[PDB]
DNA sequence: CGCTTATGACAGCCGCG
DNA sequence: GCGGCTGTCATAAGA
């Protein structure tokens, strides 16, 4: 057993560890380490220490911590660079551990656990934590258990043990269905009273000690109740026993217009599942609940149950029980299909960090950096303090709106890294400036040649050749990684454990290798991490400005020579790493009618492509590489997708209303031909969740009658859908907004300046509803359905709103369902955005319309 | 907690016989 | 009575 840590913390001049040794046991031991800094000194003293610009450093060794900090800002008084590795806990780690770190995830305890509290108020806020916690379920990795903690008597109500038997039941025979995979994993706990059942806890947890905190939320209310409710009732001493280490710290978190607190428990690494999810799962929610995530990814939810969950420990403490759970196993079963908790294990031993830092992209790649240098005796930089100053971005072309018949579209890879490896841009890289010209002149091989010396950005800035940059080497070399791995992976299939094994457990490494690639720029841009610099930040972005652009330039005049024809606009759209080709000029040079079936001409495109576009490409990015003379060529384009109507249809191509705006009706993509073809929508109200379901339903129908069928086909499913419209459910026609900063306009529970539409129909709910606690009420920054109201309706406003995902209390139901304006409605979620559809792709979605409203 | 490039729904203020 | 606009909110799409 090669060792390994499981967390690290400095308490003041000592560093707590909690690791598995030689023999796999936890063990947890307190060290004084002395920790080095740097300082430059002259070149008569000798030193194997450099700094990344070679200037020779002087190493200082601490007595302690204490003094080594107390050394920095001593010196930042003076004026002199402080060079080093500041965070000693890095540090430390990168001294017991120099060596490539191997794990044993099984000897590394990962508790997973869900908390239940009845409460007959509203939600009960973790700060406070005043009421009993009647339910907990916490697993444990280790021993493979579900340890749940029932809570018998409350102040809400005493209830009956809860049953194992019934539990696995059927719901048709009254059974809450807990799966059999876990039900022998069980471990039952009942309490006469919340006093026990928390003491209870407390003491397990000091047996069962987590080193990974997970479960949905734990952050930021399980974990902050927990700690806060055993506080309140024993003291704060006790609630300290929830850390190995006995220390915590209330951290206040004050992001977009709120302000939460969340508890750090010292000698623990949470990772709230919910972030991890957010973060590594790269797939945009309409919602992050357990229950719509769980469905989305497992193909079904969070128990059921009927009545609000503040009733549903009296009415049903049975399933109360087992949904608590459920909700810790569902949990479990996303992560054993994302392996999100695995993924961050392996990112907090590659850069030898503590395992929550895989949250940060700065801090991740400054120990990643640190180790590289320090195995060569180089000394990082100080971190230095930078005012935020945004530099110019992406860049994006104003598409000319209209109908686009064949596209071809194709991809950059990793540009922003290309760009820094083919520039060679890094601090101890800025050779120098150069005069700059307006950036077209440079788009356009007009402007003088930057350099025959140096490697050149068009923002002006240059870059040495000669020399290997700190930052370009160090992509370069992860990328490799992900090369070696995923090269394993390819012949890691030719018994077959001894071959898928690894094939696939190792392959994930190629994930996180890709991660660290594109977390790059984004850190190389934060002002916070040791490697940025403004000049640098912009050399990135202007140079891939200057990318996408000359590319055009380029594909254009091309199919320009091959077309035969002089000045047209082939490239008709760009968005920072990519373009998009019309490729009816090229249908055409051998017509539309020498094609067998729809797959001939996807065909034809594909060759055309592969064999004399992409050659002309990397012609012209090889000559825009000789132009900023930059250390090598990294610009390589790819086909990604190939879109047209169904050969021998009406439909159109595909549409485009703006920037960041368009559909495409896709047969291949990257070479995978599809069997149907795959309507490819971006940033049309299909793709919002704020667009009611049974619209975002009927205009995804619209757009691909638009794309593969004609106008006609278009026109004839509109007129349906006016005509049923008044016969949808209401709850599908029903827009949905996030109510935030509801009191914010609420002036005695009337709109006030400037109120939003939603949160005004928010407040018309709360008015017709004022004086009932049998009413679900409206949250603060939950969801609201939103619907408008008919002219001289009961509830005096245009609009009304209520809680999401429900139906509405029957007190003004009927009611609503009576004044509901469908006019209204229909045009502002569903005719309105079709117009702009139909609009912009020449099309009309009614028979005769004078042609003329298109004007002025 | 660990972002520029952009579009669309509303609100309200502005000349305008 | 409303186009043209500046401004608050919402939600994207890829990092």
């Amino acid at each position: 057993m090669k060792e390994f840590y499981l967390t690290v913390e400095q308490i003041g001049d000592s560093i707590f560890e909690r690791y598995i040794d030689s023999n796999g046991r936890e063990r947890t031991r307190e060290v004084e380490y002395k920790p080095s800094l740097f300082a430059h000194c002259p070149e008569s003293q000798a030193t194997k220490y450099f700094d990344i610009y070679g200037k020779p450093c002087t190493r200082k060794l601490f007595a302690n911590m204490r003094d080594a900090s107390q050394w920095i800002k001593r010196m930042e008084d003076i004026g002199l660079e402080a060079l080093g590795m500041d965070d000693f806990k890095l540090a430390y780690l990168s001294d017991t551990y120099n060596y490539e770190i191997k794990y044993d995830h099984t000897k590394i305890r990962v508790a997973n656990f869900d908390i239940e509290v009845t409460s007959p108020d509203g939600f009960p806020e973790p700060s406070q934590a005043k009421h009993p916690i009647d339910a907990i379920t916490h697993y444990d990795s280790i021993d493979d258990r579900f340890y749940v903690f029932d809570l018998l008597n409350s102040p809400y109500g005493n209830v009956e043990e809860w049953s194992i038997e019934i539990a696995a039941k059927l719901q048709e025979q009254g059974g809450d269905e807990v799966p059999s995979e876990i039900i022998d994993k069980i471990i039952y706990m009942p309490f006469d009273n919340e006093k026990e059942l928390l003491m209870e806890y407390l003491n397990f947890w000091q047996q069962k000690t987590p080193v990974i905190l997970t479960g949905w939320n734990v952050e930021s209310f399980a974990i902050p109740y927990v700690y806060n409710r055993i506080k309140n009732i024993f003291g704060e001493s006790t609630a300290k026993r929830l850390s190995p280490h006995r220390k915590t710290r209330v951290k206040v978190i004050e992001n977009m217009y709120g302000s939460r607190e969340i508890i750090t428990l010292f000698g623990i690494s949470v990772l709230d599942y919910i972030d991890l999810y957010k973060k590594f799962s790269f797939t945009n929610q309409p919602s992050y609940s357990l229950d719509y995530i769980s469905e989305f990814e497992l193909n079904v939810g969070k128990l059921k149950y009927d009545g609000p969950i503040s009733k549903l420990r009296e009415s049903n403490h049975q399933r109360y029980i087992s949904y608590n759970i459920i909700a810790v196993y569902r949990v479990l079963q996303i992560d054993a299909k994302r392996q999100f908790i695995n993924l961050s294990l392996d990112m907090g031993y590659y850069a030898k960090i503590q395992i929550q830092s895989v949250f940060s992209p700065i801090k991740t790649w400054d120990a990643i950096i640190f180790n590289s240098l320090k195995e060569q005796n180089k000394v990082i930089p100080q971190g230095r303090s930078h005012p935020v100053q945004p530099y110019p971005g992406a860049f994006v072309k104003e598409p000319i709106p209209n109908r686009y018949k064949y596209v071809m579209s194709f991809d950059l890879t990793s540009l922003y890294p290309s760009i820094i490896r083919q520039v060679n841009i890094s601090p101890e890289t800025i050779a120098g400036t150069f005069k700059v010209a307006p950036l077209h002149d440079y788009i356009n091989a007009v402007a003088e040649r930057p350099s025959d010396v140096y490697s050149c950005s068009p923002n002006g800035m240059m870059y040495y050749k000669d020399r290997d940059g700190v930052v370009p080497t160090e992509i370069t070399k992860v990328f490799n990684q992900r090369k070696e791995h995923k090269g394993y992976m390819l012949a890691a299939q030719r018994m077959l454990f001894r071959a898928q094994r690894t094939e696939v457990a190792g392959m994930t490494a190629q994930i996180n290798r890709k991660l660290l690639i594109n977390s790059l720029y984004g850190a190389l841009g934060n002002v916070w991490f040791r490697y940025y610099d403004l000049r640098n930040a912009t050399a990135i972005t202007t140079f891939g400005q200057m990318a996408l652009q000359w590319i055009e330039r380029k594909v254009n005049e091309y199919l320009n020579e091959v077309c035969g024809t002089e000045g047209e606009a082939f490239v008709l759209y760009g968005d920072t790493d990519s373009i998009y080709v019309s490729a009816d000029k090229i249908i055409d040079k051998v017509g539309e009618s020498k094609f067998r079936d729809t797959n001939h001409w996807v065909d034809f495109l594909d060759k055309f492509a592969r064999e004399r576009m992409e050659p002309a490409i990397d012609r012209g990015f090889r000559e825009m590489c000789e132009y900023m003379n930059n250390k090598q060529h990294l610009m390589f384009m790819d086909r990604e997708a190939i879109a047209g109507p169904p050969l021998g249809s009406k439909g159109i191509g595909g549409f485009w209303t703006g920037k960041k705006r368009y559909a495409l009706n896709v047969w291949d993509m990257e070479g995978t031909r599809y069997a149907e073809p795959k309507l490819k929508i971006m940033g049309l109200e299909t793709q919002k969740s704020s667009t009611p379901k049974a619209v975002q339903k009927a205009l995804k129908e619209c757009i691909r009658r638009m794309l593969q069928e004609g106008e006609e086909s278009l026109q004839e499913y509109f007129k349906e859908f006016e005509k049923e419209f008044r016969q949808l459910n209401y709850i599908s026609i029903a827009s949905v907004s996030s109510a935030n900063n509801i009191a914010k306009y609420d002036v005695g529970g009337f709109p006030g300046p400037k109120c939003p539409f939603h949160i005004r129909g928010i407040l018309t709910y709360n008015r017709a509803i004022k004086g009932n606690i049998d009413a679900p009420q409206v949250v603060e920054g939950e969801k609201v359905y939103v619907l408008p109201l008919r002219e001289g309706n009961p509830f005096g406003d245009k609009c009304i709103a209520w809680p999401s995902g429900t139906e509405i209390t029957d007190l003004i139901k009927d009611d609503v369902l009576h004044w509901m304006d469908y006019t209204v409605l229909l045009e502002k979620t569903f005719i309105k955005p079709l117009e702009g559809f139909t609009s912009a792709a020449k099309l009309d979605y009614e028979k005769k319309a004078s042609l003329f409203d298109m004007f002025d």
